[PDB]
C-alpha cells in the first residue's frame, strides 16, 4: 500500500498487481521500495544485479588486485568514474567482473594493451546491446501491456536468454580468432617463400565500402549501417554475375573477387553507381588490387586482399581506387579512363603502391 | 633452406611434432609457425554444408545461410556444398534457439551482424596485443611459436568470459535506464530523489576530417585520449561521469559550467588533426543517480542529440536555454537555430540550437 508511490488511476492499480506479484514470489517490501520503478526486480536478478554495491577498496582486498589497475578496467569498461576508493557506489557484479580482467597482467600482457582491447570491446558491445534492447522490446512491449505482463514478459525471456549469450559469444568471437589467424599464416607463408603459395591463384578482389556520412555532412549511425549493410548485400547480389564472385559482407563492405580484372571493375563501377543514385544509402568507395591469392572455407588470404582492404580505406567516397597491379593484368581493348592518384605509403603493407583512379 | 635458416627450422619441426603435429600437416601449409594453435581456436580440418549442418542440429537452413552471410562469412549459395568450417556452420545454427523464444528473425540477425562487426574490430586489436607479446627482440620462428601456444592456451580461454561479463555490465545498465523510463511514463513525472541537471554526451566520429577511417587499434587509442582530456578538462560543479568506448559522459547541477566545459572539449579536440573531430549533444531537467550513474529523460534527450549532431558541433536542446534563463549572469554563448526538429524514441517535437564561444 505505501509501495504503490504517489501513483493513481489505471498506473496505480497497474503497479498494485505488479507488487502483489513481486511479494508473493518472496521479494521484500523493503526491497520494492529501494526501486522505483520495481519493474525488472525479477528480472534484473538474471544478469547479475542482486542490489548490491561495492568499493573498489573491497575489491581489491577480497581477490587481492591491485587497486589502480582495477579503477583502470572499471572506467575503461563503461562504469561510473569512483574518485573515492571507499566509496560503496558501483554494483557489486561489476567490481567483481572488473577484478578478474588482472588476469590478463598476471599472465604476461601489458596493462596498456589490455585496457586499449577492453574499450574496443565496449564500444562494440554498445552497439550490441542497443540492437539487443530493440529486440527484446519488440517481443515484451506488446499492444496494452501492463508493468506485470512487462514483469513477467521480460523475466521469462532473459532467463532463456541468458544461459546462451555466453556460447553465442565464444563462437563469434572463436570465428573472428579463426580469420584474424589465417590472415597470419597467409601473411608470414607468402613472406618466406617471397612468392606465390601452393593452390594460389592469379585472382583481382575489390572491397566497396559505404561511407560513414551523408553528402549533406551529417552522420550516419551505427545502427543505420546495420540495415544498409544488409541492404548493400542484396544490391550486390544482383549486380554481381559469373565471373564475379560476391565473397562476404564485412561490416558496411562487400568483397568481390574475379579470376580476372575487366568484368569486376565493372561491376565495381556498375555498384558505386547504382549506390550514388540511391538516395538511402551514403556513397560507397571501393579498392582494388590483383595478384596471387589461397582460398580457404570460401575466402581469399593474400597480398592482394590486404593491398585492396588499404587501398579501399584511402579511396574518397564516390570513388574507384586501383593497385597498378590491375592495370596491369588488364590485358588486350577496355573503356576505363584512368587518372594516376599517384605512389602511396599503406599501413600494413611497405613497397610504396601506385594508385589510379578509374572511372567508366 | 640450408644452414642456418634451417636448424631454426629443425627447432620448430620437432616441437611441431610433438604439439601432435604430423608430417602431412607440416607442408600442406607452407611456413608452418601456427598449426599447434587451430584447434584451440575450434579449426580441426571438418567442414561442412549448410544443410549437413541443418539436419546435424535439426534447424531451418534458410535462416541459417541467413544468419551465416550477416556473420561475414563466405558466401555459399548450394546448401549441399562443403565448404565452412564445421565450428563456423554450428555457431550459426544456436540461432534458432532465439528465434523459438519468440524473437523476430529479421532482428536476430540484425544483432548477430553488429555483434560479428564488433568481434571482428575487438579481434584486430587483439592481433596487435599478441604480436607485442610474442614478436620481441631477436625472436627466432620456434620463440615465436611457442609464444603463440602459450598464450592461446592460457589467455584466449579467458576471453569469452570476460567478453560475457563486459555485456552483462552493459546489460545491468540497459535494464536501469528501462525501469527508468518506465518509471517516468507510470508516474507522468520525475521520481523520487531525481534531481536537476545539465547532461552531455560528447563522440568521437569514425573519419578523421579527410574522411579516413580510424582503425580498431587507433580507436582505443583515441578513446583513451579523449578520457585524458575530459578528465583534465572536467572539474567542480562538473562531473565526469564515465567514458563508454569512444564518447563522454558529463554532468553538472548548473548548465553554463558544464557548457563552457563541452565547447571547451570540442576545441581542444579541434587543434590536434591526428583526432577525428568531436560532436556534443546537452539536454537539461531531472533525473536519478545509481552506481554513480545518471538516469532519465534528460540523458536520453542528449544522447539522441549527440547523434543528431555534426562534426565539430555542440547541440543543445532547448531545456538548457531554458535551464540557463534568460537572466542568465554566465552567458558569452552565441546560439543558432539547428539540427533536426525529431528524435528518435523522444515523444514529442524537439527544439535544437547550436553553440559556439
Ligand atoms: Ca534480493
Ligand atoms: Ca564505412
Ligand atoms: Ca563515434
Ligand atoms: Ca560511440
Amino acid at each position: 500500500d505505501d509501495l504503490l508511490g504517489d501513483l493513481g488511476g489505471t498506473a496505480r492499480a497497474e503497479r498494485a498487481k505488479l507488487v502483489e506479484w513481486l511479494l508473493e514470489q518472496g521479494i521484500t517490501p523493503d526491497e520494492i521500495r529501494a526501486t522505483n520503478p520495481p519493474l525488472l526486480l525479477a528480472t534484473r536478478h538474471l544478469v547479475g544485479d542482486d542490489g548490491t554495491y561495492v568499493s573498489a577498496r573491497e575489491i581489491s582486498e577480497n581477490y587481492g588486485v591491485d587497486l589502480e589497475l582495477l579503477q583502470r578496467v572499471q572506467r575503461a569498461v563503461g562504469l561510473a568514474r569512483v574518485d573515492d576508493p571507499d566509496a560503496v557506489v558501483h554494483m557489486r557484479a561489476d567490481g567483481e567482473a572488473a577484478a578478474r580482467a588482472q588476469r590478463f597482467v598476471e599472465l604476461g600482457l601489458n596493462p596498456d594493451q589490455v585496457v586499449l582491447v577492453v574499450r574496443v570491446l565496449a564500444e562494440g558491445l554498445s552497439h550490441a546491446a542497443e540492437a539487443m534492447r530493440y529486440t527484446a522490446l519488440e517481443a515484451i512491449m506488446r499492444p496494452g501491456a501492463t508493468e506485470l505482463d512487462i514483469a513477467k514478459g521480460s523475466q521469462a525471456l532473459v532467463s532463456q536468454i541468458v544461459p546462451l549469450l555466453g556460447p553465442m559469444i565464444q563462437d563469434m568471437l572463436f570465428m573472428q580468432l579463426r580469420h584474424m589467424m589465417e590472415t597470419e599464416a597467409v601473411n608470414a607463408g607468402e613472406r618466406a617463400a617471397g612468392k606465390p603459395l601452393p593452390g594460389a591463384r592469379q585472382v583481382t578482389v575489390a572491397f566497396a565500402d559505404l561511407v560513414g556520412f551523408t553528402q549533406l555532412g551529417e552522420v550516419v549511425s551505427a545502427e543505420e549501417l546495420g540495415h544498409l549493410a544488409g541492404r548493400l548485400a542484396g544490391l550486390a547480389r544482383d549486380l554481381t554475375a559469373p565471373p564475379v564472385w560476391f565473397i562476404k559482407t564485412i561490416g558496411d563492405a562487400v568483397m568481390l573477387v574475379c579470376p580476372d580484372p575487366a568484368p569486376l571493375l565493372d561491376t565495381v563501377l556498375k555498384l558505386v553507381e547504382v549506390v550514388d543514385t540511391d538516395n538511402n544509402f551514403p556513397r560507397l568507395r571501393a579498392g582494388v588490387a590483383s595478384g596471387m591469392a589461397v582460398s580457404r572455407a570460401g575466402d581469399w588470404f593474400g597480398s592482394p586482399v590486404n593491398v585492396a582492404s588499404r587501398v579501399t580505406g584511402v579511396a574518397r567516397p564516390g570513388a574507384v581506387l586501383v593497385a597498378d597491379s590491375v592495370r596491369e593484368a588488364l590485358g588486350d581493348a577496355d573503356g576505363f579512363q584512368w587518372s594516376f592518384a599517384g605512389p602511396r605509403r599503406l599501413r600494413g603493407i611497405r613497397g610504396d603502391v601506385r594508385l589510379f583512379r578509374v572511372r567508366r
